[PDB]
């Protein structure tokens, strides 16, 4: 009943929501990697400022999906951020391998958005998708997967010499 | 039967050139509301001047659907611009309810023109109406939906106090 | 076991990790506050930015937590964020009176750690909440207790042009 | 007896003496550290700039002692400063273990001094150390545990390549 809704579907306004939530999960994610790095028995300070930078991406995605919501006059409805799946990431490899996972799952969310969106006919929803997240989504999983090509290629996990190299001259 | 001629339906050079017509009427709607806004007995400046803007906004929309009409190889064709639904305003609510409901009409107008674009498979005219039309739409919506609330507490259309308010402090 | 920790007690590292949570807890109930302004039906942008505003400082002050933790050589444990305890905050003075007592929530929770670290004979964990914490809170508790004052010096709730003043004369 | 004095005990003047002769103890085992990664056949010209600048910072620190004691009214004594408890130091891994433990020594004689300055309900002298002392001991212990990490990593002491990769990526 909002004065400026116009074509704009009940199931689009609540997958929103939804989105805007696994946005801010992911950020907590990157964040979690961020002080993982930091730690003094980590000490891959690049490494960690890579997923700490990440964090706040994910942040400045669900805040754009709130002003999204209220532009097209649907209500912004909150549910708590689920911490993250692990406490500690092992090593710039497996963190790198969760964080492209991470990246997939927030894709697929996005692909099904813009399908609903297809489905009730809401060209608006489906350009600010395509214009604001999934060609950053394609970069962002193109980069992390160059990065484990890269991680791989220097041994990781076992060859720490490798581990260091790569936080000294890919994420410098 | 134009040499540019490509996937251009006769249906969306007509529906365009009808697009056309109502940028036009919607600018000239404007026009008069900048002239009431003006009048010695409104005086309400900065609100004259938002409608002049807009009115500038509508005909240039116009001018890039000729453009378009003729980038495609259909051929513009012209209609009257029928005057506006009223002579005068009333006030500052009353006008910007009235500019709401002709941002909805357009922008239903532009949501059909893409529904028939779809329909006939042409993803130039899609792009269009995303990347040139929809998303200034739903700001403009928004904008005037949040101008229309704060007349509201400002308590138009009786509190004349409110109303100068406004066109000292929301249009300056 | 952290090859760099010194003078730092098991019970103040979990502490450190609650205050954490608390802080993103915080930032995300100004987040919440940020989108209800925001609403076409609320429309009080200069309000909506305060708070948006709130909620990255918030975010920033969790972040610091973080690389304090790992400076002492405890380690970052994250819970989930809980959803703001409203949907929608009803106006101005209401969102003023509930950011008011989550300042002091947040104090008394500085507070409560500060006395834990003097207990604990931590004064490095002491100068951190001194210098970091604990004067911005008493600043950000006297802005909000200034602005509630002027609110209701304004006539909220009832006075819907008072709360418009404040809007484009406070937080412009 | 001094004009100046007041709230500031004998016990505190002395260990304020003792605190001035381990910093001129941990500047000189900089110097040692230094001169080693100097010599032509360890040949580590960054690592040797690192400790020579800790042990311009530690002399500093030593100044400000001196300074701090006039200006309580307190008397400078000296004593000998002691030559390093090596004359040679390994190798980067080596010299960087013995730098974390002289600055948890360092660390433990400050806190110390907080705790007799806090038993003699001395506030300046507490806010001193907090001020000028414990965070920089905290964020060099953070430094060098996180460089002790990166050349375990490395390979240290058996890889030699690992070394050289420490001295021009990590100390530059
Ligand atoms: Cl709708
Ligand atoms: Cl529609
Ligand atoms: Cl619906
Ligand atoms: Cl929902
Ligand atoms: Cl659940
Ligand atoms: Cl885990
Ligand atoms: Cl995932
Ligand atoms: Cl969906
Ligand atoms: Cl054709
Ligand atoms: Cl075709
Ligand atoms: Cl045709
Ligand atoms: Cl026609
Ligand atoms: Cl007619
Ligand atoms: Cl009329
Ligand atoms: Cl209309
Ligand atoms: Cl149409
Ligand atoms: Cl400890
Ligand atoms: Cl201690
Ligand atoms: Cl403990
Ligand atoms: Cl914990
Ligand atoms: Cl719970
Ligand atoms: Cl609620
Ligand atoms: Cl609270
Ligand atoms: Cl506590
Ligand atoms: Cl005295
Ligand atoms: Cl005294
Ligand atoms: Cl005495
Ligand atoms: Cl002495
Ligand atoms: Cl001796
Ligand atoms: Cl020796
Ligand atoms: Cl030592
Ligand atoms: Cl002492
Ligand atoms: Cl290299
Ligand atoms: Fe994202
Ligand atoms: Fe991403
Ligand atoms: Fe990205
Ligand atoms: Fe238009
Ligand atoms: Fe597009
Ligand atoms: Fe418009
Ligand atoms: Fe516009
Ligand atoms: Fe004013
Ligand atoms: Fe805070
Ligand atoms: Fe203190
Ligand atoms: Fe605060
Ligand atoms: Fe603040
Ligand atoms: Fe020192
Ligand atoms: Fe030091
Ligand atoms: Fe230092
Ligand atoms: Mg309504
Ligand atoms: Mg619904
Ligand atoms: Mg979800
Ligand atoms: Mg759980
Ligand atoms: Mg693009
Ligand atoms: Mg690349
Ligand atoms: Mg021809
Ligand atoms: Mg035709
Ligand atoms: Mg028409
Ligand atoms: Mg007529
Ligand atoms: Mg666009
Ligand atoms: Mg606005
Ligand atoms: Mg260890
Ligand atoms: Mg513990
Ligand atoms: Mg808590
Ligand atoms: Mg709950
Ligand atoms: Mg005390
Ligand atoms: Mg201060
Ligand atoms: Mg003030
Ligand atoms: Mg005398
Ligand atoms: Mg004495
Ligand atoms: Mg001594
Ligand atoms: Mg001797
Ligand atoms: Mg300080
Ligand atoms: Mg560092």
């Amino acid at each position: 009943v909002s004065q400026v809704r116009q074509n704009y579907h009940s199931d689009c306004e609540a997958a929103v929501n939804r989105m805007l939530n696994l946005e801010l999960y992911a950020s907590y994610t990157y964040s979690s990697m961020y002080a993982f790095f930091d730690r003094d028995d980590v000490a891959l300070h690049n490494v960690a400022e890579f997923f700490k930078e990440n964090s706040h991406e994910e942040r400045e995605h669900a805040e754009k999906f709130m002003k999204y919501q209220n532009k097209r006059g649907g209500r912004v409805v909150l549910q708590d951020i689920k911490k993250p799946e692990r406490d500690e990431w092992g090593n710039t490899l497996e963190a790198m391998q969760a964080a492209l996972q991470l990246e997939k799952t927030v894709n697929q969310a996005l692909l099904d958005l813009h399908k609903l969106a297809t489905d009730k006919v809401d060209p608006h929803l489906c350009d600010f998708l395509e214009s604001e997240y999934l060609e950053e989504q394609v970069k962002d999983i193109k980069r992390i997967g160059d990065f484990i090509t890269n991680l791989k290629r220097l041994g990781l996990p076992e060859n720490g010499m490798g581990e260091y190299l790569f936080d000294k001259h890919s994420v410098k």
